């Protein structure tokens, strides 16, 4: 079997994408944050907290036929963000794509923190980590892929982010139509269970490569590209006029500057970041500072290639008996 949903950016500026889930029976349409570096599918329901609700679509367990309540399984994760959710579990038929599994752990929330509820346009998450982080207790479940990986034609997820434009997330095969040149692809620690590997190097601009093993996570769900700050500092120093504001909370550059793209090595093979992908616009309405997309490291304990960096690539997640990660330019 196979599954392609398009994925949609939920604002101007590339926050996060959203891909729409088809949940129980009949289904329940909901509109999902993928999220490569965590392993919960959880969802806004019927017993989400109302005052917590405001604008999403909710899953509803008791209007759906296939939908049982996992006995005594509950959830709560915390995300690299402060954010945070909680709740019990249903298993039920989940789809995406036009491809479906059985029996999905659905984790319904019951508490989500202020940053769920005030974004609208997120209806839950689908994590596509290893199985390792996911939460329930006290048995732990597996993801949608872990799930589906049997039945693809091949085990293999591939992200196809768009700049300022839909893009797709395929489940069990590779669209060569999608990318150009070759995908080059490299090895995967799952040891903290998330596609975790090591880029070979970064240029800043027409600046000469430099060679220097990077380890990180690629990881759909979150938005910017943090890397060390003896990196991130010797990007923001082409932009005049950049500096990192403690009050912001990171790296800010005028509106006016013109930005640099950012190169990151897989193996050999070089990703191209164009310079207008690090631009996340205003700090407030109005301003003329600009956040950047590219920020430091330091304070989080991981790099992370986020969506910055892989919407630049198509990248495959390749979930074989020993995972690998892929990158193509496109």
């Amino acid at each position: 079997s196979t599954g392609s949903a398009t994925t949609t950016p939920i604002d101007s500026l590339d926050d996060a994408y959203i891909t729409p889930v088809q949940i129980g029976t009949p289904a329940q349409t909901l509109n999902l944050d993928f999220d490569t570096g965590s392993s919960d599918l959880w969802v806004f329901s019927s017993e989400t907290t109302a005052s917590e609700v405001d604008g999403q679509t909710i899953y509803t367990p008791s209007k759906s036929t296939t939908a049982k309540l996992l006995s005594g399984a509950t959830w709560s994760i915390s995300y690299g963000d402060g954010s945070s959710s909680s709740g019990d579990v249903y298993t039920d038929t989940v789809s995406v794509g036009g491809l479906t599994v059985t029996g999905q752990a659905v984790e319904s929330a019951k508490k989500v923190s202020s940053s769920f509820t005030e974004d609208s346009t997120i209806d839950g998450l689908l994590g596509l980590a290893f199985s390792t982080l996911n939460t329930v207790s006290p048995t732990q479940q597996k993801t949608f892929f872990d799930n589906a990986k049997a039945s693809l034609d091949s085990p293999v997820f591939t992200a196809d982010l768009g700049y300022h434009a839909p893009g797709t997330y395929n489940f069990g095969f590779i669209d060569t139509t999608a990318y150009t040149g070759s995908i080059t692809y490299t090895a995967v620690s799952t040891k903290q269970g998330f596609w975790e590997w090591t880029s070979t190097g970064y240029a800043v601009g027409s600046g000469t490569f430099k060679s220097t093993s990077i380890d990180g996570i690629a990881d759909t769900g979150t938005t910017l590209l943090y890397l060390p700050a003896t990196v991130v500092s010797a990007y923001w120093a082409q932009v005049s006029g950049a500096k990192s504001s403690s009050s912001v909370g990171g790296y800010v550059f005028p509106c006016s500057a013109t930005l640099p793209s950012f190169t990151f090595g897989v193996g050999s093979a070089r990703i191209v970041i164009p310079g207008d992908y690090i631009d996340f616009g205003p700090i407030s309405t109005g301003s003329s500072s600009c956040f950047g997309g590219i920020q430091s490291s330091a304070g989080i304990g991981i790099n992370i290639f986020g969506d910055v960096a892989l919407k630049a690539a198509f990248v495959v997640f390749n979930g074989a008996t020993t995972p690998t990660l892929g990158f193509a330019s496109k």
